């Protein structure tokens, strides 16, 4: 049977996918201190949106990207040269 | 295989003894639970509330399970809120950090 990552994401693990108010944004439920941030393009396959919103949802990861953040006003709500991913993930059921 | 991936992944179903866990607050049945996607409850044995830091508020801890033991309601009313005849486990379970 399939467990949950918490750590050290790859392709096709499945992840608790769950929002992060202070950050506007849902993230992977991690114990990392790394923020792995859901990409905006997969929040329709997952039933989520871009005014309250659904606390969590579980799906499985299809690509992640480094970023590091350089400019000071962000999408992302983090201080400048903060390191993350982003991530791209699709439903599992 | 030589190695294994180690403690990054926590079970969400057919649990078994040593699994990580996430242990969350299921307020319908005044209990916590562990988070599942199956339909059968499991729930945290009262013994282990103390150790994980929790009372008889907190919504959820990450934990790994220690005992379980398959159960089943003698009586309609039960400290679990499950009707009558329904069989669930009851896990014990310790704190798990990294």
């Amino acid at each position: 049977s399939e467990k949950i990552a918490i750590r050290d994401f790859q392709v096709g693990d499945l992840v608790l996918i769950i929002l992060d108010e202070r950050h506007d944004n849902y993230v992977l439920f991690t114990v990392s201190p790394t923020l792995y941030f859901l990409h905006s393009e997969s929040l329709p396959a997952l039933d989520l949106k871009p005014a309250s919103r659904r606390p969590w949802v579980l799906g499985k990861v299809m690509e992640k990207e480094y970023c590091q953040a350089k400019k000071a006003q962000n999408r992302f709500k983090v201080p400048l040269g903060t390191k993350f991913y982003r991530v791209k993930a699709v439903s599992w059921n």
